[PDB]
This record gives C-alpha cells, structure tokens and sequence, in this order.
C-alpha cells in the first residue's frame, strides 16, 4: 500500500526480477490478469509470494466484475454480467449475492480488490456493454448500491469506474482518443455523485475519455475532472486511480513517465502501468520515492479460506444462484 505505483508480473509464479522490483517502494499494487492465473492452489501460491517478497504490506487487484471481465473463471463461481441482475425479478436481492460472492472468492485467494464497480450507464459503448448495471440513472443505483452491499460485507474495498461515466462513449476515427461530445452528461454523473455522498465508494477509476464540452484532456489525465469536479464540486475523499497508462492516459503527453507525471499532476493518488516491465522501471527511476499512506484503506479487512467460505449457506446458495442468473439469460 505504502507506494501509488501498480504493475503487473509476467506469469503464474513469481520471477526472481519480481522479488525484487516488488521491494521498490514507490510500488503500492500488483495488478493481475488471465495470464497470472492457471489455479486456484497457483493463486494461492503466486499472492503469498507477492506478499513475502514485498515484505510491507502491499496491494493485489484484479478486473473481476463478471460476464465479459472476470480474470479468474476456472475453479471460481462464474459471476454473471452485471446488466444480468435488473433483469431477474429479484434482482437487487441477486446483485448483493453477486458482489458478496464476487468478493468473497478473492479474499479466500488472498487478493485484497476487485477494481469494481462499474458505475457507467447504457450498453451502447461496445467497451461496455452488459458490463453495465443498467441504462437509466435508478436501475444502475438499485443494482449497483447492492453489489457495493455484498463488497463490504466481507471486507473488500470499493472502486467506482469509469468516473465520469463511459456508457456513451464512441471510439471511431473522430477524435484521437474515445469521446462523449455532449452538451450536458448530468445523468450519467449523477450516478457518481449518489455513491460519492452515500460513503459507499473507497476509491474511483476514471475513464479514458475526452468530454470536450468540459474539459480538453481524457479525464484520467484531467485537473478539471480529478480534481476541480471529483474533489471539489463531488467531496469524493477515497483513492483516485490513473487509467492503464501503457495503453490509455494522456497519450500526447508523450511516454510513460510523461503519462505518469500528467495522471499524479491532475490528481491521481495511484497510478497504472501494466504489460511493459521496463515501462514501469521507468518510471520508479523517475519518480521521487513517493507514499500514499491513505492507500491502507484498500487493505482487505477480512482473511479466510475457500474450505471455510463453502461452509457458509450465504456461499451454497449464491454460488448456485449466479449459475442460474447466468443460465437464464446467457
Ligand atoms: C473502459 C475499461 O474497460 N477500462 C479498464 C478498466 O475497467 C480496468 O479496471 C483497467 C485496469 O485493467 O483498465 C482499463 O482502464
């Protein structure tokens, strides 16, 4: 937790270069991906390493929201699309058993987070999709409210994404980097400003996206988004995320430690930088030694394993009720 940079290791157990880039201590998280997963046991293996080599307590993440985004399938709960919810007749009762088991799963494998999540309205934006709650203001605070619920039932921390909303983003040849060229996108972020004052959110990810009638910059790379709006108009006092600074960020800036100083300057507390190793030395060679302290808020609050979670009927019975979600509609 002590540094805001995340990175991501090559494979499924850790490289001696590993052990020692993880002693850096500008490094804050380790972000996983399909790639570092072959096992539940390899998991379990691969975090206890990342936690021994690190020797501070560190960060370990994962993109696990369900359907078209979970990392970790085999051997896991398959969790359904978080548009699947709303369209059960218990929907709101089913996204808590959603988040709690979501959550759950991870902790038992000794991951701390799930970046999620997503807060962003509509399926219209190909990127998004069914990774949606819903497509009006209400369903996706119904839903999304739940899914929080379950997280912090058992101790996982909270990241709303993709601040200030991606649900009606389109990345054609327009512009350089994807667009929300509308007048006014008050209902999109009205979601954000409903979690925000309901306390329910530890830390935001932004989107990667330029809103030209506000502001030049994607607001992953935006003072104006990050800072003027998420900190002063919307009171937001939880961690802010970069955006993958390898593949997003503020690209015209230039390269990686140009993106990283661009997403720190306009307010990001932590920063991104997955599949390029050398990228990421980089920028710790860059950087001053830098802490965020705050980060220690993301710690997971809860620690047992998947034999003890099984015991649990709030386990028996989401496990087979996302199977049936997920059945229904597929
Ligand atoms: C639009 C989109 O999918 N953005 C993703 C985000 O969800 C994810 O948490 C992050 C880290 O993998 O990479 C991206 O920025």
């Amino acid at each position: 937790s002590l540094g805001p940079l995340w990175l991501d290791v090559a494979g499924y157990e850790l490289s001696a270069e590993d052990r020692e880039i993880l002693q850096h201590p500008t490094v804050g998280g380790v972000i996983l991906f399909g790639r570092n997963y072959h096992d539940n046991q390899q998991l379990l293996a691969l975090n206890k390493a990342i936690r021994q080599a690190a020797k501070r307590p560190i960060l370990i993440g994962v993109d696990q929201e369900g359907g078209r985004v979970q990392r970790f399938r085999e051997g896991f709960s398959r969790i359904p699309p978080a548009q699947y919810y709303a369209r059960a007749e218990n929907g709101v009762e089913l996204a808590e058993q959603g988040g709690w088991l979501m959550a759950a799963e991870l902790i038992a494998h000794d991951v701390d987070l799930s970046f999620a999540p997503v807060l962003d309205m509509g399926f219209a934006c190909k990127a998004i999709g069914n990774r949606a709650f819903g497509e009006d203001v209400q369903t996706v605070l119904k839903h999304s409210s739940a899914f929080l619920r379950g997280m912090k039932a058992v101790g996982m921390a909270t990241t709303g994404k993709h601040f200030p909303g991606h649900g009606a983003v389109i990345a054609d040849s327009h512009l350089e980097t994807p667009y929300d060229e509308r007048e006014t996108i008050a209902q999109d972020m009205a979601i954000f400003r409903a979690q925000i004052e309901a306390g329910v959110l530890d830390a935001m990810m932004p989107a990667h996206v330029v809103y030209p009638h506000y502001d030049a910059q994607p607001a992953s790379g935006s003072s104006y988004w990050l800072k003027q709006v998420l900190r002063e108009e919307l009171g937001f006092k939880g961690i802010v995320f970069s955006d993958d600074l390898s593949m997003e960020g503020a690209a015209v800036m230039g390269g990686p430690v140009e993106r990283s100083h661009q997403a720190l300057v306009a307010g990001c507390d932590m920063i991104l930088i997955c599949n390029k190793r050398e990228a990421a030395v980089e920028v710790l060679d860059n950087l001053p030694i830098m802490e965020v302290p705050q980060a220690e808020a993301l710690l997971k609050k809860q620690q047992f394993s998947y034999s003890e979670l099984k015991r649990l009927e709030r386990w028996q019975q989401a496990s087979a009720n996302m199977q049936r979600l997920i059945e229904q509609f597929s």
